[PDB]
């Protein structure tokens, strides 16, 4: 008892014990009343020793940490005041699990289709901790393609109407902020048994395709049950690059599973990418929009603060996955809603509100442009014509507007409509949709899969009309929330970053990406491309015209805010 405790924010390491004569700083004189009005900070600490006849290891006090202890009782308040439980999971959860020791029997790969000798990668933006989708595509006889989509098998972990299974649909979805993620399935679902790390067996539910250079079908799709072994985890840079030229050595420096070559691999992501290119020039004829938005990553220290910030630019291996989850959420949805037509759980985009596009119409005309909203088509025919009238900076700005002008997307039950029509996605321009390929960090994702699976082992759908309308609806409210939260994350550490560099230099970050928008003096309205988002500013200046600002912050812990200045 002549020792504190320290407990780390890294749930991976044990407690650390410090002496009450290495408190630093603070210590020593009722040292036990000094870590009392202490017991909010966050501080540093260095493990010194780990002794065989010591249960927690020993360690000396180092700083507070001012800084850090503000940006995590931002994030803390801000999860709260948006209704996002982050505590651990309860103890009924825990034991809805499969055991630690839980391993892939043989009687369990029997009943299934075994894929463990295809060749099947995973590619992802290097971050986060979700890996529960895959790819492949392997050439025929003919000149035709097998490829498949591989999901992991969430719902074979996670049964209907069990503790487990409440917790996650009250979540609804995963969480992500800038320094962290708030799970929806704990950590044994994330890493492991719905984790599709390379070099190691996993269960899945996959879909295949039959197709050819072209995109369509010459062939019945297939549904079920799979296990698999997937060769390679790639990164979008790294895909990336493969697709550029670069060889499987500069571009991704990691080996290969199974009896697959580099060279295996390569025309296998590259097939991919062609066929991308044309199920994606289909899209865009049936009306489809795709516009993107713009979204911040950072680069964090040892401490976890912002050390660099970007706009994130996505990329052309970014639109060849995405193409084939369009793909796989499409076609799960069509196979679904034809065999529970009353039952299923699908997702729909409307048309814009008059409210959110003619006014969104008129600011394009602030810049002298006429814009045609009378379609889907029109919609992305204005896009793609906007995008050859103004700069590529701009650019950036309009796109994420035309979102925002954008209807937003639904979950919604097709018990509640009966009329096929009404079932209709705008922005992709499908007739169906749901969401199939993300059942770890969604829960309606793992509706889908309970109904996909019961549609084929000709059964019942499981779930009834009213308890599948509060999933959508309750899904539809948490991700509303949990995307103004992650903006708002984003938009904390920007504060962060521009304060942690004045901070390290003096006075403001000096950015000179700033437009000009519009009118109502004394008030300029500006965006800054770098960095995205919109500010103000309070011997000459004109709508449409560049210059360089200022750009000063202050931050937390109940507040955070970005100003510049002229």
């Amino acid at each position: 008892s002549s020792y504190a405790i320290f407990i780390p924010k890294d749930k991976r390491l044990p407690f650390i014990t410090i002496h009450k004569n290495d408190l630093s700083d603070l210590s020593g004189e009722n040292w036990i009343e000094n870590i009392l009005k202490h017991h909010d900070q966050l501080f540093s600490v260095e493990i010194t020793r780990w002794s065989i006849y010591s249960r927690w290891p020993m360690g000396v006090l180092g700083e507070k940490l001012g800084n850090i202890t503000d940006v995590e009782a931002y994030t803390n308040a801000l999860l709260l005041e948006n209704g996002i439980s982050s505590s651990p999971f309860s103890d009924e959860v825990l034991n809805c699990l499969p055991p630690d020791d839980w391993i892939i029997s043989h009687e369990e790969i029997k009943k299934r289709r075994d894929l463990r000798n295809e060749l099947i990668i995973t590619i992802d933006p290097e971050t986060a901790r979700d890996l529960d989708d895959a790819v492949s595509c392997r050439a025929l006889d003919n000149g035709t393609y097998e490829v498949g989509v591989h999901i992991a098998d969430v719902t074979h972990f996670v049964k209907p109407d069990s503790a487990l299974d409440k917790e996650a649909a009250s979540r609804a979805t995963t969480v992500y902020l800038v320094q962290k993620a708030i799970p929806m399935l704990p950590p044994l679902l994330c890493e492991r048994l719905c984790s599709l790390n390379p070099n190691v067996e996993r269960l899945a539910f996959s879909v295949f395709w039959k197709l050819d250079s072209n995109g369509k079908e010459i062939g019945k799709r297939w549904f079920g049950k799979t296990v698999i072994k997937t060769c390679a985890r790639l990164a979008y840079s790294e895909a990336q690059g493969v697709i550029e030229g670069k060889s499987w050595d500069d571009a991704v420096g990691k080996p290969i599973g199974g009896t697959h070559t580099p060279k295996d691999v390569e025309t296998s992501i590259l097939t991919l990418c062609e066929i991308s290119r044309k199920l994606r020039k289909d899209r865009f004829a049936k009306g489809a929009v795709e516009i993107n938005s713009t979204e911040l990553k950072f680069q964090l220290d040892e401490y976890g603060m912002p050390n660099k910030c970007e706009v994130y630019e996505q990329t052309d291996a970014n639109h060849l996955i995405e193409e084939f989850m369009l793909l796989a959420n499409r076609s799960v949805a069509e196979h679904i809603s034809k065999n529970f037509s009353n039952n299923s759980l699908l997702r729909r985009h409307a048309s814009p509100k008059e409210k959110q596009i003619n006014e969104f119409c008129h600011f394009l005309k602030s810049m002298n442009f006429d814009f045609d909203a009378s379609s889907s088509a029109a919609f992305n025919a204005s896009m793609v014509r906007l995008r050859s009238t103004f700069n590529e900076e701009l650019v950036e700005l309009f796109e994420n507007m035309a979102v925002r002008s954008l209807n937003r997307a639904e979950y919604f039950c097709t018990g509640d409509f009966g009329e096929k029509t009404d079932w209709h996605h705008y922005a992709l321009s499908f007739n169906h949709y749901t969401h199939f390929t993300s059942p770890i960090r969604r829960y309606p994702d793992i509706i889908v899969h309970r109904l996909l699976e019961r549609s084929l082992k000709n059964t019942s759908p499981g779930i009834d009309k009213k308890n599948c309308s509060l999933v959508a609806a309750h899904c539809n409210e948490k991700k509303e929330k949990s995307t103004t939260v992650q903006e708002d994350s984003q938009q904390l550490f920007l504060s962060v970053y521009i304060a942690e560099y004045c901070k390290k230099h003096d006075k403001k970050s000096m950015p000179v990406q700033a437009f000009a928008t519009r009118i109502s003096g004394n008030s300029i309205d500006v965006y800054i491309s770098e960095y995205g988002i919109s500010n103000r500013v309070d011997k000459t200046i004109a709508l449409t015209d560049r210059f360089q600002v200022y750009l000063y912050s202050d931050y937390s812990r109940t507040f955070f805010s970005i100003r510049c200045s002229l």
